[PDB]
Order: structure tokens, then C-alpha cells, then sequence
């Protein structure tokens, strides 16, 4: 009925921020086909739970300490592996 397989971003809401490789486009295309959910762009309040970028200044870590900031590798390496992977590693907001 339902495969719910390599669903990675299931429950994860992810935005993009400044110019990262791949597209913003194809990043959030990644998501969407393991089953993810996007946002276009936030105005303060909190309405997602993932942001990308390429890299994040330290102020802005503090402005994004509530979204869990991390590099285009969490997206595009953990589609390439069809699993989960530690954002931590990734993590742009610490």
C-alpha cells in the first residue's frame, strides 16, 4: 500500500539559505522524492526545523540556534546512501 522507504526527511521541514551546490531547486527536490517537506523563505518565526547553507556566520547561528543549520552534504550524501545521517556532523548552526 505504502513503501515509506528512504525516508530520511519524512519528518523534516527544510529551507535554503545562500548559494549552495547542488541548486536550491535540486536540494529541495532530494527531500520531496524521500518522502520531505521544503520552505521558500522565513520571516523570524519558526516554520521549519532544517536550514542549508553553504556556510553560516556566527551571529546567524545564534539567530538559527532554534533550526538545526547544516551543510548540502547531509542532503545530498544521505539520498546517495539512502539512509539517515548524523546533522551534527553537518551542523552550520553550532
Amino acid at each position: 500500500i505504502s513503501s515509506q522507504s528512504s525516508k530520511i526527511f519524512k519528518n523534516c521541514v527544510i529551507y535554503i539559505n545562500g548559494y549552495t551546490k547542488p541548486g536550491r531547486l535540486q536540494l529541495h527536490e532530494m527531500i520531496v522524492l524521500h518522502g520531505g517537506k521544503f520552505l521558500h523563505y522565513l520571516s523570524s518565526k519558526k516554520t521549519v526545523t532544517h536550514i542549508v547553507a553553504s556556510n553560516l556566520p556566527l551571529k546567524k547561528r545564534i539567530e538559527f540556534a532554534n533550526y538545526k543549520v547544516v551543510s548540502p552534504d547531509w542532503i545530498v550524501d544521505s539520498v546517495k546512501e539512502a539512509r539517515l545521517l548524523p546533522w551534527q556532523n553537518y551542523s552550520l548552526t553550532s
